[PDB]
């Protein structure tokens, strides 16, 4: 099948880390092309459901999405083969103080993610776990969005969730928007934990009381207005990703 990679075409080279489905490794496809390979631990995934959705996810092609190249399903563990991102997770990247980021670079990261998300929104596809931990950085410093949709197959992101999610499990395009605002806060805070002094339970109470994250020192007033617009209490008063991208591009021009 066009979604199927022969595992004999893979050369495993390095271990990258361990996520919700087990170990992820760096390797080569057909001796030449860099890939990341998720080795899906038995019992961790709703595999048949994922395999059917992987057909849809293959056709999500945008330069700012970490591409799904295919799956290896004829065996267990199954494998998910994706684009390899040389500089790893955005969260860890932001926390490395040696980068000495310019705020123009931080805004560019937000724009990268916003473009990916505008594409997903145009396909009526929710990420469902948008956060710096699910963005990666390539060898050119481009940020791409990773593992969109995959939480559906896990057999909770309190700090990235709007009130209607925490109170009613009301998931929508506007809960991705809320999460994006939090991600913008992570970026401008160089990787701090949102609501860092609170537990998840205290964060949920804070959010239900109407309180919000406040301005990271590196965010201008115009950048803070953008992330804060993602956190309106009423979901329908939150922007779309098309509007956010316009907003971010405008600020990039104004500097
Ligand atoms: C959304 C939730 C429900 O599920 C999802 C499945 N999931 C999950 O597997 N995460 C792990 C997190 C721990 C580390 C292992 C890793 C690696 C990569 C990956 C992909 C492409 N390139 C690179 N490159 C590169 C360079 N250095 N390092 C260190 C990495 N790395 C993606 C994800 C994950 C969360």
């Amino acid at each position: 099948g066009s979604w199927e990679i022969d595992p004999k075409d893979l050369t495993f080279l390095k271990e990258l880390g361990t996520g919700q489905f087990g170990v992820v490794k760096y390797g080569k496809w057909r001796g030449q092309y860099d890939v990341a390979i998720k080795m899906i631990k038995e019992g961790s995934m709703s595999e048949d459901e994922f395999i059917e959705e992987a057909k849809v996810m293959m056709n999500l092609s945008h330069e700012k999405l970490v591409q799904l190249y295919g799956v290896c399903t004829k065996q267990r563990p199954i494998f998910i083969i994706t684009e390899y991102m040389a500089n790893g997770c955005l969260l860890n990247y932001l926390r490395e103080m040696r980068h000495r980021f310019q705020t123009q670079q931080l805004l560019e990261m937000c724009k990268d993610v916003c473009e990916a998300m505008e594409y997903l929104e145009s396909k009526q596809f929710l990420h469902r776990d948008l956060a710096a931990r699910n963005c990666l950085v390539n060898d050119q410093g481009v940020v791409k969005v990773s593992d969109f949709g995959l939480s559906r197959y896990v057999l909770f992101p309190v700090r990235w969730s709007p009130p209607e999610v925490l109170m009613y499990s009301k998931f929508s395009s506007k809960s991705d928007i809320w999460a994006f605002g939090v991600l913008m806060w992570e970026i401008y805070s160089l990787g701090k934990m949102p609501y860092e002094r609170f537990t998840n339970s205290e964060t949920a109470e804070h959010i239900a009381q109407g309180l919000r994250l406040y301005r990271p020192h590196l965010a201008s007033e115009k950048v803070y207005t953008i992330m804060y617009s993602c956190w309106h209490e009423k979901a329908d008063e939150r922007p779309t990703f098309k509007i956010l991208l316009s907003n971010i591009l405008d600020v990039m021009d104004e500097e």
